[PDB]
């Protein structure tokens, strides 16, 4: 098999979990096991082991207290940049599970609450600590947050990345969150040696202790504000899935129409670190403005390298991504079972569409576009390749070799199987790549290109 | 399980063929062994065992002869009306396989002809045979096609449904099928009882000699005038498919786009016969029309018993049609895996969209929306229900029962697994039906219903 389509096979293993496997020693976790462990308090807004109910919570921006429950002390109230991060936290919990939160103020009690101190217990500066929280419950201080004022990262969450990030974390544990193992800052010196599962890193959960490069992913010194991949199941299972969010057709990236931070680029040199929860219509994954190589996937729970970081980009459980563009840079473009229109753009790149009928741009460069199987392009549901090159791309059929080396043929099959044809027809300048293969009485399998293909652009 | 689950069940395995089974005590083929067998002679205009090779072919109306090959006398050159039915015939097939048919006159030789004759060798009227045609090859006669002009049938071939499915016929032969079975008229008098398949009928093959009641079906007098299933398997075998046929949004039955008169009924007394070919687009099955109860499935290669009629329509194998609307009867509507819009009408209708998100109007009257499993609406592909009624329509999930018997639950899930719940979404009027599935560590199945439901409207 080819190297590109070996690129694909492994690709669309980056990163594999759960399933008896050990990553760096450790034992892995699937999605669901992470999110029960992160949710192994059992507690939640709406009680104590009750799962997959919805809730309608309030929160509050304090403007002076009696007490902080920790013993710190030096309250100082939030700041309208505070104010504006924070609610962007909510909102980004909010879109992916059942919540709604409501603001109340004056003297109106709040399920969650944020208020900055200054001093510990004795009175004396505190510059060292960051922030903290208390779970969901009934006694006094339940759902509260505080955050160190004397760092500059809380007060200007909106230009400091781990002041959100700290923002969206601590409201995690308001709303019954864990830490995806025991440990806490304070209590001794814990590290990644200490994690109970490999995926317990800021790849996976922004409720870990660890950065994303202990799991190999690299976001080049900046820290995702919103949920990530177990985040997400974990909230989900408390609080149900959020179906309402993004229901239309949806542009995640440059271009974006998600009105969400985190979800936007706007110019080549934003890092876009997130985990897409989108429940419905036809949505696009745009990585356009960059020149990196670049390896996109729209499999539900996988990972990509977008805009020259790693591991930046999944998708969340329970989510369908149709399509994808590529930038300048030579890309790797994996699809789904569903119906995917893959754009390389300039650049080398190699576009799969998978199963579905899948319709592919190459771009500009040298493009391959590769079938790991008979299933990839039936006649029942067949992939359009939009812009063929002819002696300039390629389509990749090598998998096939594991079932017998596939040979050419001009016009006609003998029915011994395992062979191609290319057939143009001048009325419609169309393409069409036939193979009767191995096992197969009928011919079931067809792309069709627009435009002219030669002998030598197939690689069997 | 539900009767109507049951009934699905049944209906799915309609016609159940090859993979060993037995049918009226005979060996049932598969399609492709049916093709193999009405292709067994290996002859096409392209020459002997040339197999999936397009052809470029004329076609001549005679106006004199020398002789006919037969022997026979008394030529009579097509009439007008005959010419119409005849190029009907010749467009059919070419629909579905990859050839031209182009008309030549004069002197100019044709790969296919079309001449009447009206009396025997000896000069005798005759009264008692029908019609008859010639293999393709090199020698004299070859692809010449004969009919009884003392046949009224023959005679008027456009109000005789016989004259125009005996046009179908014979330019089969003049292409280079063969009847399913060893067996020809003046030979003896074969019957089904020599047929070597189950499938040797016409419900398959218009090259059959046998009537569709041989295999369960009913055309209550009526003769389809167009290929069949198999034939059009076995004449792509020879040929090749045609890609470009009908590749937009195509409409098959009432309000049909299809511009061809066997796949179009114009009003509630037209009988539709006929298999499907379709190359592309999302295709309707309107069927809207009738009064009867039909059963419609939109699987490829399956049966469906529409307008009163029974086994009259189906789906070509390599073809996907996503679309169907029932009649005001008591329907069966049965999608396939792709996204399907089912619409029941009135009467009391059973729909399952079966995999993919498909979205269903069960219509005026008492509908069943049935679900067979969890992977018929996962949350990445989740079915809408779009007009349930409260306390008319029902929701089945019997079929659960397999794994245990599903439990409703009111807000929350235990973790117990196999429990149902229905959510209220106030602000879009929205219910959402969640199922969490023995097995699953999460919640993976949703139904999203455009309206209020009750429990009891949820069969468990
Ligand atoms: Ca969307
Ligand atoms: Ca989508
Ligand atoms: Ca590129
Ligand atoms: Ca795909
Ligand atoms: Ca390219
Ligand atoms: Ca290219
Ligand atoms: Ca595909
Ligand atoms: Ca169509
Ligand atoms: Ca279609
Ligand atoms: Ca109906
Ligand atoms: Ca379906
Ligand atoms: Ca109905
Ligand atoms: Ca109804
Ligand atoms: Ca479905
Ligand atoms: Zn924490
Ligand atoms: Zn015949």
């Amino acid at each position: 098999t080819s190297s590109a389509y070996n690129s694909v096979y492994d690709f669309l293993r980056y990163h594999d979990r759960g399933d008896g496997l050990t990553v760096n020693g450790k034992t892995s976790y699937s999605i669901d096991q992470a999110a029960a462990q992160i949710t192994r308090e059992n507690v939640s807004w709406n009680g104590t082991n009750v799962f997959g109910k919805s809730a309608n919570l309030t929160f509050k921006f304090l403007q002076s207290v009696s007490s902080i429950p920790s013993g710190d002390t030096g309250f100082v109230k939030f700041n309208a940049e505070q104010i504006e991060q924070a609610k962007l936290s909510l909102q980004s919990w909010s879109d992916v599970a059942n919540l709604t939160f409501t603001e109340v103020t004056g003297n109106k009690s709040a399920n969650i609450t944020f208020g900055n101190y200054t001093r510990d217990a004795s009175g004396n500066l505190d510059y060292g600590t960051q922030a903290y929280a208390y779970y969901p419950g009934n006694y006094q201080g339940a759902g509260s947050s505080w955050y160190n004022y004397n760092q500059s990262n809380i007060r200007n969450p909106g230009s400091e990345e781990y002041g959100r990030q700290t923002f969206t974390h601590e409201i995690g544990h308001a709303l019954g969150l864990a830490h995806p193992g025991e440990y806490n800052a304070g209590e001794g010196d814990p590290s990644y040696n200490d994690a109970v599962y490999a995926e317990d890193s800021y790849q996976f959960s922004i409720l870990s202790y660890w950065g994303e490069n202990e799991t190999g992913a690299d976001y080049n010194g900046h820290y995702g504000g919103a949920p990530m991949i177990d985040d997400i199941a974990a909230i989900q299972r408390l609080y149900g899935a959020n179906m309402t969010t993004r229901t239309g057709d949806s542009v995640y990236g440059f271009n974006s129409n998600t009105d969400r931070d985190f979800y936007t680029a706007t110019d080549s040199s934003k890092a876009l670190i997130f985990s897409v929860w989108d429940a419905g219509g036809t949505d696009t994954f745009d990585f356009s403005g960059y020149s990196n190589n670049q390896r996109i996937n729209l499999n539900e729970g996988s990972f990509s390298d977008v805009g020259g970081l790693k591991g930046n980009v999944s998708i969340a459980h329970g989510v369908t991504i149709e399509n994808a563009i590529g930038g300048s840079g030579n890309d790797i473009l994996v699809g789904n079972s569903a119906d995917n229109i893959l754009q390389g753009g300039a650049g080398n790149d190699v576009l799969y569409g998978g199963a579905g009928a899948d319709t592919l741009y190459g771009g500009a460069g040298r493009d391959t576009f590769v079938y790991g199987s008979g299933q990839d392009s039936t006649v029942a549901a067949y992939d359009w390749i939009a812009d063929f090159q002819k002696g300039i791309d390629k389509i990749d059929l090598s998998a096939f070799r594991n079932e017998g080396q596939l040979s050419f043929v001009q016009d006609q099959f003998t029915g011994k199987g395992q062979e191609v044809m290319l057939q143009w027809d001048a009325a419609n300048s169309i393409t069409n790549l036939w193979l009767h293969e191995a096992g197969h009485s009928s011919v079931d399998f067809l792309v069709r290109i627009v435009g002219q293909a030669a002998q030598s652009d197939i690689i069997v």
